[PDB]
């Protein structure tokens, strides 16, 4: 049973991702992880410490370290061990952060943990942590591809007030074009609209959020279950995606728009096919009653504008109780990449749950046999 | 650490809800549970078996049984023990269900579990299970009220193509009026619009979904955490709400609309107040960076139309591979009630996580002290 | 992933066992459960509410209710709902329990939960709860037999000061003789010694504990893992067995005696065989480095004397702070039966972890294929 | 809710310990961790990557890296990324390991994971992993001391055939003398006996196991619970201790010897005292009915001889199916140190479970208040 953990402060020495429960024999390398970390940097130092040998998973815990290049600047302010308080009071960088940014973990985090300073909160809350997620996600990704022939990608639906691209989702062969787009858009018209919204926001010195859609292709029928709320795959995906920094909404398939349609036009009808049932629409986004139906999985995430707009947001100085202005510390296309990663981690877990196995070869045997059994129906 | 489990088939003898980890000394009765089960039946036999003594929780597992009144009709078809297969083949009610309904667990469930018959799938997948959830939810509810003075309610935002009510959410004092509404609407104009959509759908012999909003009031700052994706309260709520039958989307606060706003207008600014920070908007829906900020928690759920529209939905007969039509087996206002329940279960768990305690009095002491500590800031 | 929960107070209306995550298609009936509950009653009303249809598991949560026959006597004192406090003060049975028994949950439970009365503590702490465990255990048992040809049994090693039977463990064919023994002894000489110890203790009006050994036969190699402490099968078994009421020690195989042997004589040497490796000793008790090695699994549990000895044990009246004497509310052979049950639950979970599957047939395919793969080595 | 994870192969680049859920404000440093790692090396390079700032925990995940000094020798054989298979076949160090050692994870691990080589199994299974545990344990240790004034230590009861020290356990002030002993013995006579057994085994070229006892002092009443098997503190401790490499048995207090006593002499009687109940014996080892009773917690672990005895143990070459002899790759006093660590991790988790809190100060308030409440009884 797959588990993943991230660790690290934004300005700490390094980030760590640990993945536990991954079967032995999955091919994945430092380079794969770096490639995926590079994809996270798209939009307008990796060390594998354990669990992988000669590019193949060992079956034990996989620990992946991501170095922080800025560490020399932070090694006193973010030092693990005590530092002379007199030497530290002379360090401008160590100044108190007492003006919580609206929209961020600052205020609630300070109160919750009894902090006088927001620094310990933002260091961990920061979306720099998503880099560790992506390191972990790459392992799930390699597993999904090699065990199931499953591919995970994403594309941006809207940024700011752009008109949502509601056409067909991309396939895996479209990923280079998507990744090459400044807004990771699949649709050229939608692309132009989004770039325009960004240009105008940039000019106004403002910030934007957006909507992104992860797509997983090639899934077998029956991952997740209808047996309880927690086992529904959409429940698990929603947790994994909503828990991403700045995400305020999650949809499966046509999501909130489904809730505005009539039953006669809301669902995906089934028809006879050569190698099983075929559907002509995918309004469900590949999930029905908590399980994969074989159609492309579509998961959409709504990201709020996350970058603090300079001198726009009133706040309070918790030190004084006086009015203040939040001092700043779009990322929509990268959010799409992070969503891919969380979707992959969840899918990989659900796959190991149904197909079991301790090595890829074993898991592959069980998959094959389940597929043969379904075909023989 | 609070856990909840539901058990039961729709036409089985009874449903069971088990709640584990609830502190001793919470006042809750059979009548409370029945009251909340009654609320679930709003819209256009309870036996407490364990864990409660004289209307006060014991600290052990709380098992709540909900009887099925139709059991005599089903006691052979849904018999636990073997039944002579010749006697059963003469029972019309035991006929094979081999035409999976689009939008339901039928097809994927049959394939996943190797079933030839959809009966075992729909029996457990059916939203009749939400009654067991609500039994469990009532315990969390009583805890939230008595430990924290927290109230949970809901109201319907839209049904079918109605214009979404986007005005202010209701307070606890508005619940009778909401519950008295045929569509559990808070807004009279929105109400009329929704009733109209329903009337027209009824006439067309069609079905509707909708959007509902659970509201939790009185929450302390700091439930949930920013420390990882799984600990974010919005992550937990999303899992609990998305896992409800027929839910296709979840939002916190202004959700997907936040993703279409500029940073300067997207967030909730903070200002000085007498007894702490005050905000003038609640676009975040009471959650920031994974934690409660003290504002009303707003959680919205998108429900797809769930009732099968007679002779509209093409499907396949899995027995033959031939075309077929799905045979049928809005519920928006009741969905709102179920969402309340899932929100309450999650909030109660997060509260016990931060405030600990083995009895209500102990948990109340820790709450009080945390609140004093925050006030003294 | 198998989970089990028990609920119920000793004098409550009923006990409930819930088992979640069990694959569909396992044959098990009310009668099987009753048979195993009967075995628990060896030594000197079952209702299946959910998850089983026509004697075959459905794949959903399995809820099993066990009625309390004494309920009419307790329905006011252990009433779930409030009862007039004046009517209750006239009930002798509802008298305060304020003299905690040494060796029991009484004192620590009262302090922990802020109880003035030990009643809520002993009602849940009581070993009557093991009946619910055994109901749950029967499902795991049926699964182990049908999926893996695995059998679980037990026998008593010692009671009181008897000389421990250290000969060979029994096989499944020996269970009737063991069950027919007044002390569930496998060895006739050991039996006579144990009966003598009991006779002498009975005469002295005293109580005894003992040591029991669960044996699981037919296990495949490789359940559990060496990958971390929590995944070691011996870790899981130890948790499941030590958590049984009155158990103070757990051993795998030769346990504490292994720690007194030299490395040259402590382990089980391997030799070539026709259908795989064979060992001539089983000092390890079928577990090495956290995993099953194919040898009989042997798990031993040390039970303390649990029955309070009348007027022997000094205690304190918490109401007054005055000296008092504990007022009483062997069971070694039944402990053996309970240990069987906990071993079976853990083994079944570990099996589903490695072999996966959502139905027995699927799990059986994966098992077969893993076994073929091992044979082809 | 405290969680701990270890990662690393014995000859990999480094070990990683991650601790999640630890409250903010606990004072612990690199030096503390190194000190405790040094204690693990008693008997006949630490880098804190995250979660700690200026010697005080941040509340987020704490990642601790322990470097392997031998890494340059292993950086090709245990390289994470692929290495030219022709270059690797010339490396003597990379030779196949196909003769599983009796008593080790080798055989079952190879079969389970489909390995042809035991290397991936022993790399992770090796007790070198306990160093990562101890890094994690140090955090729990600091928490226990600062939140609860709790101290954890250990001493060796027996090694090989020595006569078990059954006198009183040590207190915290005795730790230097214990740590200074070659066998970490508390008792001088027992010490001499153990050294003799070792001398004789060394001379015979053989290996020994032993029994160790962890002692935790200063615990509040009521950690753990009687509410179910999994919540019993003895259940949790047993899992944590049995899961240590080479441990074959666990006891609480007088353990297996309790099972040989009569009820009248088996338990710890309670008597009136100035500041609460007092006991004159501690046969229970500080745990009753699943919870701490305030007495010293005593947990004993039986370690099998772990070092392979050269040319004594027959095995099979899995490559050929031919007879072979196991080639080798006491540690009792260090086992005691590891047991301390696992006990501390479990106690710290149980403490956070009851007392909650997100910072030490908050947890301390809740502790104080629970203690006052108990005193006022």
């Amino acid at each position: 049973m797959l588990r993943w953990i991230t660790a690290g402060e934004s300005h700490g020495r390094a980030l760590v991702a640990v993945v536990e429960g991954m079967v032995a024999g999955v091919h994945v390398t430092s380079a794969d992880i770096a490639d995926q970390l590079a994809r996270r940097r798209l939009g307008y130092a990796v060390t594998v410490l354990s669990g992988i040998r000669h590019g193949s998973t060992l079956g034990g815990p996989i620990a992946i370290e991501i170095g922080n290049t800025e560490w020399p600047k932070w090694e006193t302010v973010m030092a693990a061990d005590p530092v002379d308080p007199a030497e530290l009071a002379d360090v401008a960088r160590n100044a108190p952060l007492t003006r919580p940014r609206p929209g961020h973990a600052d205020y609630a985090g300070m109160l919750k943990y009894g902090f006088d300073d927001a620094r310990p909160v933002l260091e961990r809350a920061s979306a720099r942590e998503t880099a560790a997620r992506v390191a972990a996600g790459t392992v799930a990704r390699a597993f999904l591809r090699q065990a199931l022939g499953v591919e995970v990608l994403s594309h941006v639906i809207s940024i700011g007030a752009s008109a949502p691209y509601e056409g067909p989702p991309p396939r895996a062969e479209d990923l280079p074009a998507i990744d090459a787009s400044p807004v990771r858009a699949y649709d050229k018209a939608a692309e132009a609209d989004m770039i325009a919204q960004i240009e105008a926001a940039k000019k106004d010195g403002d910030t934007l959020g957006g909507v992104v859609e992860a797509v997983a292709l090639g899934l077998p029928v029956g991952l997740g279950s209808f047996t309880s709320g927690d086992h529904r795959l959409d429940s698990q995906l929603a947790a994994a995606v909503m828990g991403i920094q700045a995400i305020k909404g999650v949809e499966i398939g046509d999501g909130f728009q489904t809730a505005r349609r009539r039953g006669s036009r809301a669902h995906d009808e089934m028809y006879p096919g050569p190698d099983g049932v075929v559907r002509s629409t995918n309004r469900a986004g590949g999930l029905e009653g908590g399980m994969t139906n074989g159609q492309p999985l579509r998961v959409r995430a709504a990201m709020k504008p996350i970058s603090t707009v300079p001198r726009a947001l009133a706040t309070v100085d918790l030190a004084t109780g006086d009015e203040a202005v939040a001092i700043h510390q779009c990322a929509v296309p990268a959010a799409g990449v992070v969503v891919e990663t969380m979707v992959a981690l969840v899918l990989a877990r659900a796959a190991l749950e149904k197909f079991g196995g301790d090595s890829l070869a074993e898991t592959q045997r069980n998959i094959a046999a389940y597929q043969r059994s379904v075909a023989d129906r």
